[PDB]
């Protein structure tokens, strides 16, 4: 058995309770709906800026009775250091989500994205270390990067933050560290790299690459390609995000302390994510018969990412399950039944 | 020098400036001087940290015609309306509105978050807006970190080692990201442990030199936090001042840039107490007690010293105070504050 199959039985049999930050959102929601189904009490906070009730009743279709028994929400906002307070008390492990995504929405409205994301989090993270936690996972972004060139991405060469939306997301792991060092206060930063999956936000607009293409293609639309289209990612669904989220909640003190790389350390283009979104939209009934539409590059775009996670494979036992190939056959299914 | 070439300059063609923090230690020099160059200044300041009598001070030394030239604005850089209405018809900031004090930034992180990175990245937004000529911000050698390289150049940094030198170093990647995202040019200012008048003695979290200063003064004791070995590089405020007006009126070739601004010196904390002894004893000021040498204070740096060159050969930055001729200076004021 890899680690996480065992860290699932360990819990389900010693089950903690935990608090997910952004739980209505995409990656919150997944969180919530893996860790009900492991019989684990769980308590949610959410302001509904970016996510939305219904992704809430998806996961309370699905799982038990018994289980969504266990989940308690508080509509509140992270930058309300009370709300923080109280959604942590009486928690053991937190995984914090909450945050605003979206680098070109940083770039229209700086201050609000700073309120949230460095003033949010760090409301969260005094109200864990008062509340002394077990644990405290806090989503960090490749996009820490920033200009450094080297590929593949190694965790302790960074570059210089591109974005306002950068310099919310490293200042995360600059507290974090300054915490630990002062406090005493461990925490593992994961820097997700282009997490998609089903409930990732189709509709707004700032919405990401995959689920906007697949919106587009199931109505037909046109899709546009923000350059020469080679401009590569390290796709990561969603479900590996899941697993490096409770293996870091569950590490020894040496896994602790520390920022991981999470994604699958794979190469995928603009334009072959498009023909793999149109095979799999295709085993959907979908047919979508328009090519691309290349245009200009998008300001501060990086050109190639691809993660080394071979420190989380090291230190926490990861071992990513899902390609991209096999996240989109999972996850398209989902997008056609919500856009239809 | 280029100094007495930009301040002919200023008068001949007054400027209108805005300091924020105008009421605390730095601000009100910058005041001060800029109202003594016969400039417009706007000013804000919540008096979280500064003090009226600052102000007052201020009045008295200039010319009543001077002060005429002074707006006070009793405002907070939290608030952004409060800046935007400081920045409007500004030609050239001088933002110095913070909350130093390591110690403080440890017993409350949040506070020290909310003015210092969301206080700033206000007064910077507002100041894009409004097209200023130019924007230039206290940073502060904390951003150093534990990097071990001596003397400190602009280019090797370290991690930091409290929320407060977090908050300074999210100054410098902000003015960054705005000058990549928005064309928005900027000068930050890596101060080095600045001393002089109107430097608040009277705090739980004093700086060494008006704190050791009022106590001698009155006769106390003086604590010496670890081995008296730890050095700095303390910068008399004049200093500091001269680089201000130095990166305001820079042009692009000398703007987006971050410098150090000291003396490139070395002064023990035992030394220090040395000094302080002697330049009152100078103005008939008797301390016969010996320094009290206890434990080290949390994440204070041992040794900061700062190569200037970049703020030298960009700017023309050719600091006229040392330490000693510094503390002449400056004591005066501490005999005449307290008495
Ligand atoms: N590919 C990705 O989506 C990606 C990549 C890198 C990093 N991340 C990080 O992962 C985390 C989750 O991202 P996501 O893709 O699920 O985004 P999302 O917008 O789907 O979910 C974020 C959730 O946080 C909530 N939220 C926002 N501001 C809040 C506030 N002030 N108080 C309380 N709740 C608030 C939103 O309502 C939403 O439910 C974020 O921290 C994000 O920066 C995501
Ligand atoms: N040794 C030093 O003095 C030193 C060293 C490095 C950096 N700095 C930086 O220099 C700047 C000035 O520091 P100082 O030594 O004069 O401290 P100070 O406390 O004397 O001056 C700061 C001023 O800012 C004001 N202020 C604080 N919060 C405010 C807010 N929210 N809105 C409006 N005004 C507010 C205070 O009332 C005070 O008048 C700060 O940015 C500080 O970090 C100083
Ligand atoms: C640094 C970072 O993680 N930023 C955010 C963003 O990352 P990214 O900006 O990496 O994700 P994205 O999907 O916005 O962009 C990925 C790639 O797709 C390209 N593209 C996008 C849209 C389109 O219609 N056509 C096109 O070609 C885009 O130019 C880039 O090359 O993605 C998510 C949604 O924004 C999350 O909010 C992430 O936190
Ligand atoms: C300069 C720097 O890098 N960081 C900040 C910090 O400087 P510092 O923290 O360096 O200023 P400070 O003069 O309080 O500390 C300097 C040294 O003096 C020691 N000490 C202090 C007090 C005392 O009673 N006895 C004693 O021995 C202290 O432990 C340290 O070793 O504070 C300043 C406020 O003034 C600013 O916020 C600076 O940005
Ligand atoms: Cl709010
Ligand atoms: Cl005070
Ligand atoms: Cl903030």
């Amino acid at each position: 058995t890899n680690r996480f199959e065992t860290t699932c039985a360990q819990l389900r049999a010693q089950p903690q309770k935990w608090l997910v930050t952004g739980c209505a959102g995409f990656i919150g929601s997944n969180l919530l709906e893996t860790l009900l189904g492991l019989d684990q009490a769980v308590v949610g906070l959410d302001n509904f800026a970016t996510g939305h009730q219904h992704n809430l009743d998806e996961v309370r279709a699905a799982v038990t009775p018994e289980q969504w028994a266990r989940f308690t929400f508080i509509e509140g906002d992270i930058r309300d250091l009370a709300a923080c307070q109280r959604a942590v008390q009486g928690v053991d492990r937190v995984l914090h989500q909450a945050a605003l995504g979206s680098v070109p929405r940083s770039l229209k409205d700086p201050i609000t994205t700073n309120e949230v994301n460095i003033g949010g989090f760090l409301n969260m993270l005094v109200a864990a270390r008062d509340a002394q936690v077990q644990a405290f996972v806090y989503a960090a972004s490749s996009s820490t990067y920033g200009d450094h060139p080297d590929l593949p991405k190694v965790e302790e060469r960074i570059g210089n933050p591109l974005s306002p939306y950068a310099v919310t997301k490293y200042v995360n792991e600059l507290y974090a560290d300054v915490f630990a060092r002062s406090y005493g206060f461990s925490s593992v930063g994961l820097r997700y790299f282009n997490v998609f999956g089903k409930r990732q936000d189709p509709d707004g607009a700032y919405a990401a690459v995959i689920p906007k293409w697949t919106a587009a293609m199931i109505k037909g639309e046109d899709v546009v390609i923000n350059g020469d289209g080679q401009t590569s990612r390290d796709f990561c669904f969603v479900e590996n995000a899941v697993q490096a989220n409770l293996l870091a909640a569950m590490a020894a003190p040496e896994g602790a302390n520390q920022v991981y790389n999470v994604a699958y350390n794979a190469r995928t283009t603009l334009t072959e994510l498009f023909e793999h979104l149109r095979r799999t939209l295709a085993g959907q009934g979908v047919s979508y018969e328009k090519a691309p539409v290349y245009a200009e590059f998008r300001a501060g775009d990086v050109r190639h990412s691809q993660a080394d996670i071979g420190k989380a494979g090291k230190l926490l036992g990861y071992e990513p399950a899902y390609d991209i190939l096999r996240g989109l056959e999972a996850a398209m299914p989902w997008y056609t039944q919500f856009l239809r």
